């Protein structure tokens, strides 16, 4: 798998990481530890994130609270368009934390709270 | 439940936290968040004195798996826990090889401490 999603229940959202990102993630694990493990975790294609159908019952992209920065750049223009389609705004992608904000829940929560990230007040995940 | 255990795959070990401890834990969750979930695999609600029983997760290696607990749980269990350490071949000072919130509340913060101290979970078989 190219990418792995993990639920972050404290953020009411998900994180995603990729095979090329060697860094720690807010799940407490690297892509590699996540890959070894695979229930709240799922292997996916990178392009699945910007598909119409992406975790729709959970609110789709509005649930995403962290991705590596290189995943943001890869998806950038599609992701901005989808944000606009879903009513989230062109700048939703900057509401999503990444490794420049931090790699742990402790470090990203305040950012997410400060940016008003919609996951924080959506139905529980 | 008095306490919740959670697996920390990256440390090859478990953490435990308690009903009364408000802080973030290296699972990326607080106790209430953890409680809300197990009302899940890799999480288990337990009594605190289970930790010092003879059978404490024996197939997983018992107390040797624990890499993080809050300082207040260490104080509550201290004498019992030190005695069990000695019985398990881990030394009286095992308890100080375990991280707590003075060392960090995240995997990133505790890993180098556990590595510096030679915490045995890191070299045991996979959890």
């Amino acid at each position: 798998h190219e990418a792995i999603m993990a639920i972050l229940p404290e953020c009411n959202g998900i994180m995603i990481t990729t095979r090329d990102h060697a860094g720690m993630t807010p799940s407490g694990m690297t892509f590699s530890t996540l890959a070894g493990m695979i229930p709240g975790f799922m292997g996916i294609g990178r392009t699945y994130i910007v598909s119409k159908k992406f975790i729709s019952a959970d609110g789709g992209i509005a649930r995403i609270v962290w991705m590596p920065k290189s995943l943001k750049d890869f998806l950038h223009d599609e992701f901005v368009r989808r944000s606009v389609e879903e009513g989230l705004g062109e700048d939703f992608i900057d509401k999503i934390a990444d490794e420049t904000i931090g790699t742990t829940v402790d470090e990203i929560l305040p950012y997410l709270e400060e940016k008003g990230h919609p996951a924080l007040t959506m139905d529980p995940i």
